[PDB]
Parts: C-alpha cells; sequence; structure tokens
RNA sequence: AUGGGCC
RNA sequence: GGGCCC
C-alpha cells in the first residue's frame, strides 16, 4: 500500500509486546535458527538502530497505478476468471442472516467469540461477548446500529494494529520483520460474512484446480488429487510474490470486487461496498494513525479468498499482456493467498513475464533460490505449497505432503505455556509422512515427558482418510 | 491476542 | 480448548 498521511493522536492503543511462545526439550536438541518474533522496540534480539515500528510499515511502499490499457484488460482477466468461478459454484449467493453469519452454515466456520473486537471496543473496554450473543446468534444494540450504518453506507472505522507473536527466522527477528495482524471492528467482520458467506462456503467446497484455489482443503487428503492433477503437464512453476497483501494495487482490488461481486451473480449491492472499504483504511497503533490506499489488511474475514482470486486474475493478466491468445484452459493453478503453483504444457517464459506482474505492484521471483531466474522441465515433486512438498508413498501409491525436517524442528523448538502435549499430537499429523525413521527422530526429545502417537497409528489413520476404500481393500490378505 | 480454512 | 497453514 501507500501511507498518504500519519498522525499522532491522543487516544492510545496498547500493542502486546510479549511473547506466549517459549522453548521446549527439543530447543536444547535441534537448536533452529528460528526464534519468536521482536514485540518489543528495545528487544535486545534486535541489532541496534533497528526501530521497530518504522519496519513494520515499511512494506508500504506505493500504490501503483495502473495505465488505461493495463485496467481495461484486467477487467476482462476479472470477468473472465469470474465467469469461470461462478459457472462452478453457482450464483445461490444472496445475503447470510445474523445467525447464519454468527453460527455459520455448512462451509463455513462461527466467529471466534474469545478473539478481539476491534475499535473502538478495545479503547471503550469492551469484549466480543458483550457486544455479540454467539449461542443464540443475536447481537446488542451497538453493533445493530453499526450494521445498518453499513446498509445506509456511511460506516467508517479503523483497524487496529497487532503485532504477529510467531516463531520467525533469525534473520528476520535481528531485522525486526515481525508481521502484523489488522483486526477490523467485528460488526465489519460479521457484515462481510453476511454479504459473501455463502459464497465463502462455496469456494471452500469446491476448492481446486478447476477455481484455482486451496483455501478450504485439507492437505493430508487432498495432496493426492492435486498431485496426481499437476503430473500431467510438462511444466510446473513454483512462484513467490514478496509482500502480496500489502502490493495490491487499489485499481486492482476496485476492478476484481466490481467484476466478481456483481448483483447479476446473485450478491447483495452491499457485497461489493464492504469489500471496497478495504481499499482505502486506516490503521491505529498506539499513538500514529496512518492513513493507508491500497492492499489488503489482514485478519479481514474473506482475506484468503480475496488474495486467492487476485492470484488467479493476475497469472491470466500476466499471460496476457506476454502472449497472444491466452485463455483460462491455456495454463492451470491452485493457490492459497499469495503460495502460488503453476502449471502448462506450453513452455511458457515466466522470466518473461516478471515485469508484466510489476505493472500490477507485484514483484515474481523463483522458489527455487541457486537457479538465477524461472526455468522450464519442472515437476510436481520439485515444488512446494502449503509449505508442503509432493512426495510418492511408495506403500499406498499416494501422493503425500512432506514437510521440511528443518520446518518441523523449528515448530517443536517453541510452544505455548501447557500446551506442549496437544501440540505434539498435531504436529505428529505432519510429521508422519516425512516417514518412520525421521519421524521417530523428530519426536526424540519428548520421548518419556509426553504422549507420543506411534507413527503405525497416524499411518494407517490416514489412509482411510485419503481412500477409504482402499484402506478396506487393503484387508485382501 | 486472528478472519480463513483444516483431525 | 489447542495446533497447523494463509
Ligand atoms: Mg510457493
Amino acid at each position: 500500500g501507500l501511507i498518504v498521511d500519519t498522525r499522532d493522536v491522543e487516544e492510545r492503543v496498547h500493542v502486546m509486546r510479549k511473547t506466549a511462545l517459549a522453548p521446549t526439550v527439543a530447543h536444547g536438541v535441534f537448536n533452529p535458527e528460528f526464534g519468536p518474533a521482536a514485540l518489543s522496540n528495545k528487544d535486545p534480539r534486535l541489532n541496534e538502530g533497528v526501530v521497530l515500528d518504522e519496519v513494520i510499515f515499511s512494506k508500504h511502499k506505493g500504490d501503483t497505478k495502473m495505465s488505461a490499457e493495463d485496467k481495461a484488460l484486467f477487467r476482462r482477466c476479472a470477468a473472465d476468471y469470474a465467469s469461470r468461478l461462478h459457472s462452478v459454484l453457482g450464483t445461490a449467493n444472496a445475503p447470510l442472516s445474523i445467525y447464519e453469519a454468527i453460527k455459520g452454515v455448512d462451509g463455513l466456520d462461527a466467529m471466534e467469540p474469545d478473539t478481539a473486537p476491534g475499535l473502538p471496543w478495545a479503547l471503550q473496554g469492551k469484549r466480543r461477548g458483550a457486544l455479540i450473543d454467539f449461542e443464540n446468534g443475536t447481537v446488542g444494540p451497538e453493533v445493530e446500529a453499526a450494521l445498518k450504518l453499513m446498509e445506509k453506507r456511511e460506516y467508517k472505522f479503523a483497524c487496529q494494529t497487532f503485532l504477529k507473536d510467531e516463531i520467525r527466522p533469525m534473520e528476520k527477528v535481528r531485522a525486526g520483520k515481525t508481521r502484523i495482524v489488522d483486526v477490523l471492528p467485528v460488526e465489519h467482520i460479521l457484515y462481510t460474512r453476511m454479504m459473501i458467506g455463502r459464497f465463502c462456503a462455496q469456494m471452500h467446497s469446491n476448492n481446486g484446480p478447476q477455481i484455482g484455489s486451496a483455501v478450504g482443503c485439507n492437505p493430508d487428503v487432498d495432496w493426492q488429487r492435486f498431485g496426481t492433477h499437476f503430473a500431467q503437464y510438462r511444466n510446473v512453476w513454483d512462484v513467490d510474490y514478496s509482500a502480496f497483501d500489502a502490493n495490491h494495487c487499489s485499481d486492482a482490488m476496485n476492478i476484481m470486487f466490481e467484476e466478481v461481486f456483481r448483483t447479476e451473480f446473485g450478491f447483495h449491492p452491499n457485497a461489493e461496498w464492504i469489500l471496497k472499504t478495504l481499499v482505502n483504511t486506516e490503521h491505529a497503533y498506539e499513538n500514529k494513525r496512518i492513513t493507508v490506499e491500497g492492499g489488503m489488511p489482514s485478519g479481514c474475514s474473506a482475506t484468503s479468498i480475496i488474495n486467492t482470486i487476485l492470484n488467479n486474475i493476475y497469472v491470466l493478466y500476466a499471460l496476457r499482456r506476454h502472449y497472444e491468445g491466452v485463455e483460462l484452459d491455456t495454463y492451470t493453478m491452485i493457490s492459497y493467498g499469495d503460495d502460488i503453483v503453476v502449471a502448462s504444457d506450453y513452455d511458457l517464459d515466466f522470466e518473461a513475464l516478471k515485469p508484466h506482474f510489476k505493472s500490477l505492484g507485484q514483484t515474481i521471483t523463483p522458489a527455487d533460490k541457486s537457479d538465477k531466474g524461472f526455468v522450464l522441465g519442472h515437476s510436481i515433486t520439485d515444488v512446494t505449497f502449503l509449505k508442503r512438498h509432493f512426495h510418492m508413498d511408495y506403500g499406498t501409491g499416494f501422493y503425500k505432503p512432506v514437510m521440511a525436517s528443518k520446518t518441523l524442528e523449528a515448530i517443536l523448538s517453541f510452544a505455548r505455556r501447557g500446551t506442549i502435549q496437544e501440540k505434539l499430537i498435531s504436529v505428529a499429523g505432519l510429521a508422519v509422512h516425512s516417514g518412520p525413521d525421521e519421524y521417530r527422530r523428530l519426536f526424540e526429545p519428548f520421548q518419556g515427558l509426553f504422549e507420543i502417537p506411534s507413527y503405525r497409528s497416524l499411518y494407517l489413520r490416514w489412509v482411510n482418510a485419503v481412500c477409504g476404500d482402499a484402506a478396506a481393500a487393503l484387508e485382501h490378505h
């Protein structure tokens, strides 16, 4: 995005500067080059002179203004993707009720009750519970008044900036590159679920290459589906953006919202409006009040879907801006927000697409480090998606998601107080696909201290998950 | 202390 | 209630 004006205001907003993450018994063993992100300006692990505030917002470096020709091309790509999207999903995108928006529906989880309320409720000292009844799915007088203001389209707000407390690479911690969460008001989140929650539920149900979205997927089982798909194509590309979310130019966001969320596709007129309120935002970080134009605020509501949609349109745009006669069937892809895997039988020059992405404000690089630029001849087993490689299970013959051993080590090195036993069981579900030997090594430090699931048990559970009838068939002997 | 999924 | 990924 682009920082248009920063101001100092009396109403302070205390950002939390104290990590919940602590080292584990594995930290001594593995010694990862990872650590909790710096949450304080006076963190000793930082480098001298590093001001944590100026680094956080340095991602905002401009709002790329697209030319008329580029904007016209983008709309055609947005309309063409929207056409494909609503062909698969349908046009049953009518507003969710207040009840269904809170409680959720099949395909869409319920709203989190014990989480940040946003502004100006945190200032006033009232949490989500006081404003919204989550059991019965009704709302108090505060939210209901705000809900009507959004119908009238005279609702302004501020995003509350939280520091994201997480494990990050030591290079990023030393640099002061802590990620941030833009906490919007709970009513904005509710109303956004009202306008497009049906659509969102629908995209979770229909995740896959046909719509180019993995939001809603279960890597455990869906890796078989995605793996076999991308194996059929000659070339595959693992593309990486830098600061994807921030570099969504306002022009692109507006066009996308105009083309995807039209009334003729079964949406409410305010579906576009509420989404367009994300383009120009005001962020509240302590005494600072930073107005921003461009980019997407994380923790919005449909941010994964919105980013994923934009990702699809970018590829169609970039290819159409370099090659002639490109349709959606010229290539295939799957994305989860900024994360993206693309494939095609055509020998597409992705190196030559680089400057065409810079017209949108985005900067693309190959996920592979050593190779100097994009190259042809890569397959699905070379790339990475959702932090997982595509490996073949030689026992079942299915594809399985394998995370790098360093990532698993780093995960296991840190944990919140009194949640380690519950975390170990969760992490085992990921680590199982690394193989019996690597699995045993990963959980070596915890033996005796905690309960560790057997490789056997998690493997058998997985086989039933990917294909139930296969598991019963394996009982032939 | 997080909308989005996902045992 | 927790974890993973975005
Ligand atoms: Mg990638």
